């Protein structure tokens, strides 16, 4: 529990702001949108501010009407099982509890989600509905951003109709402005310069618990071996040492790491911009009131920023390219960049294919539009923050209490842009040699993907490819339980890979567990060993009869894990068909039976795009 800031409304009065945009964000997208809407306010006569709901007490929403032309916008993202982002849990819980009256409160909601999930945009829909039940009035339609298609475009569209609607309601009318100012530091003790740490200065050198997203633990890589036999791709097994970190975890939890961008990529960005990346500086918020004093830890160098604090590989959002347009000396190129923010027509077409589909990162755009030469300091203000990457812990704390295992596939592909893109975290992780001990800044995030409380309950695990990661922890655990004399029910693994001689992950370890009985059944689908595909859902269909017994009479818990929906949906449909046939029942009730298990904690998921 943090110490809440003072009434955000009072803060709005003191700073003459009439619009506030809260963000429910985890990976930073919603925070981005909020900040953009907040900055838009200026071009429409109003004055806004974005804010994190966690640091405030929304109850003061009831005081918002005290400000004339006041309006509140919520950009909310949804996480695992239609839940609120962690930084919006307080707000969510309040909405349900409170009975306060929001009469006079004008609002709008833009929800960030992804259609390939059960509860699509659940959080956005709930905020939109609940605020109305409390008496507040909707000033504009609920927006439904779909990250499976193109979230950025949904925001542009919604945003384009939002301001006109806001201006018409409050009767107001409709330019490059920087958020930060640059302060170069010539004389400065090195001990005051950030070098990559996320929280307090020197927090990476001086490690002191507890450890978290704000103060990550630098675990030493003790093992990094290639898991796949072939060379088609690179799948790796890493073991991080969390000894003397006081970190706790259970199989099914996730480990997050803060990677470092490819140094060569960084060098070239500086080199093409004719800038010195070793200059030490700080970007100070021009708004001396806001608590966000810097876009990232300062003072620091451009090289450290580009390396640890900024994202330089993902396709830039439309607003970033719109602000860069001013720096392209070639007219036709200034036009293209300017048009990227368009909500339709050729501008949108070009953005979707030349930037997004081609997966062009900022360096590629700087190369393909040679007249674009923006000042380095401004570019650092526009680029989004480099995020942590989650991994399903592939070990059990009952067996490896002081070590966190990671199972991952290195990302490397050819983009339509013509170059080879390299996954940030996996390239960085791949280069970590067990060895100056190789360290990975990290932290654990509790999930709800857990082994059954009672050791006797049957476990059905479906995890193709790298989706087996958490199950390696489960199996070690169940194996550990049979060794403690405890009674363990059936433990079935449905795994899939392309060929047993190419990427059969943990082939040796799994054979072991099967032999010692820790794995009641090891069912593997080799998708490419024959002309037709053989997927895990084909094996589930085969063993329908038996799985039905464990499900309907054994109380079995089902687990699905892997890359993002097809697979997860396929499975789901298989289980529908199994239940529908052996109930027996109609398809509709088959869906209901399975949906029930999901809510009754007997069908968990851990999918990721
Ligand atoms: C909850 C959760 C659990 C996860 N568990 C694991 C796990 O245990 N093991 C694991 O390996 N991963 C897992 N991940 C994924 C992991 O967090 C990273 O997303 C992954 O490792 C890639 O990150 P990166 O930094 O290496 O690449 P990034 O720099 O993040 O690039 C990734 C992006 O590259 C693009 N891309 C990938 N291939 C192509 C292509 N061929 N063509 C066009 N675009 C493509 C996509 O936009 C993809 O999102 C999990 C993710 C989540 C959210
Ligand atoms: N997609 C991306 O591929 C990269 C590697 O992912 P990964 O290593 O975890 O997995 P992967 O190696 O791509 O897939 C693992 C196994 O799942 C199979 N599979 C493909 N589609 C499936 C489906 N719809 N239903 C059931 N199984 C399916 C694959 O078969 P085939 O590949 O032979 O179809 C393969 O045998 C990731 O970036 C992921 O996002
Ligand atoms: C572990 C995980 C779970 C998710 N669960 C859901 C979900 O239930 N519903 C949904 O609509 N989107 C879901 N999403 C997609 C996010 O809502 C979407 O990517 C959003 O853009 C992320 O915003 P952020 O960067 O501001 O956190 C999930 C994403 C991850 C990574």
């Amino acid at each position: 529990p943090p110490v809440k800031e003072s009434s955000f409304v009072e803060k709005m009065k003191k700073t003459g702001r009439n619009i506030i945009v809260f963000y429910g964000s985890q990976t930073g997208t919603a925070e981005e949108f909020a900040n953009r809407l907040s900055k838009d306010a200026h071009r429409y006569g109003m004055r806004g501010m974005s804010a994190d709901p966690e640091e405030y007490d929304l109850a003061d929403l009831s005081s918002l009407p005290e400000i004339d032309k006041s309006l509140v916008v919520f950009c909310m993202a949804t996480y695992g099982e239609g839940d609120p982002t962690d930084n919006a849990q307080d707000f969510y819980d309040w909405l349900q509890e409170t009975d306060v009256d929001l009469t006079g409160v004008k609002f709008a909601v833009f929800g960030l989600g992804n259609k390939t999930y059960e509860h699509f945009n659940a959080m956005g829909k709930y905020v939109d509905q609940r605020l109305e039940q409390l008496g507040a009035q909707r000033i504009f339609e609920l927006g439904l951003g779909d990250d499976d298609g193109n979230l950025e475009e949904d925001f542009i569209t919604w945003r384009e109709q939002f301001w006109p609607a806001v201006c018409e309601f409050f009767g107001v009318e409709a330019s490059s402005i920087r958020q930060y100012e640059l302060v170069v530091h010539e004389d400065m003790d090195v001990a005051k310069v950030y070098t990559g740490e996320m929280g307090r200065l020197k927090s990476y050198e001086n490690q002191k618990p507890p450890f978290d997203a704000k103060n990550p633990f630098l675990a030493a890589v003790t093992a990094n071996r290639k898991l796949n036999q072939g060379t088609e791709r690179h799948l790796m097994h890493l073991e991080l040492d969390i000894s003397d970190s006081k970190i706790r975890y259970e199989s099914g939890d996730h480990v997050a790491v803060y990677p470092a961008n490819d140094s060569a990529l960084v060098n070239q960005i500086g080199e093409i911009l004719g800038a010195d990346l070793d200059v030490i500086m700080s970007l100070n918020n021009l708004d001396e009131e806001s608590n966000k004093k810097h876009p990232f830890p300062c003072p620091t160098t451009y090289r450290t920023a580009l390396t640890y604090y900024l994202d330089i590989t993902n396709p830039p959002r439309t607003n970033v390219l719109y602000e860069l347009a001013q720096y392209a000396s070639e007219p036709s190129e200034q036009e293209h960049l300017h048009k990227m923010a368009s909500s339709s027509g050729e501008g949108k077409e070009l953005y979707l294919s030349w930037v997004v589909e081609a997966r062009r990162h900022i360096l590629a755009i700087l190369q393909d539009y040679p007249s674009l030469r923006p000042p380095i300091d401004h570019l650092c203000e526009l680029l989004p923050r480099l995020q942590a990457r989650y991994y399903s812990i592939a070990s059990s704390s009952k067996v490896h209490p002081n070590s966190v295992h990671i199972c991952a596939v290195a990302v490397e592909y050819e983009a339509k842009s013509g170059r080879v893109n390299k996954g940030v975290a996996t390239s960085w992780l791949r280069a970590k040699e067990p060895a100056g001990r190789a360290l990975v800044p990290m932290f654990v995030r509790k999930s709800q993907f857990r082994l059954p409380f009672k050791s006797t309950t049957p476990v059905i695990m479906v995890g193709p490819g790298t989706g087996i990661a958490p199950f390696m922890g489960f199996i070690q655990e169940r194996a550990w339980l049979r060794e403690q004399g405890k009674e363990v029910g059936e433990t079935l693994l449905y795994y899939g890979c392309r060929r047993s001689d190419e990427d059969y992950l943990y082939r040796e370890e799994l054979a072991r567990f099967h032999k010692d009985g820790a794995l009641t059944q090891l069912n593997v689908a080799f998708s490419r060993e024959q002309a037709h595909k053989v997927y895990v859902q084909h094996l589930l269909k085969r063993d329908r009869e038996h799985l039905w017994k464990l499900i309907h009479e054994g109380g079995a818990h089902i687990y699905v894990c892997g890359a993002a929906r097809n697979m997860a949906k396929d499975v789901q449909n298989t289980f529908y068909d199994i239940v529908a046939e052996f109930g027996p029942m109609e398809h509709t009730q088959a869906v209901d039976y399975v949906k029930k298990l999901m809510t009754k904690g007997r069908y968990s998921l851990d999918v990721w795009s």
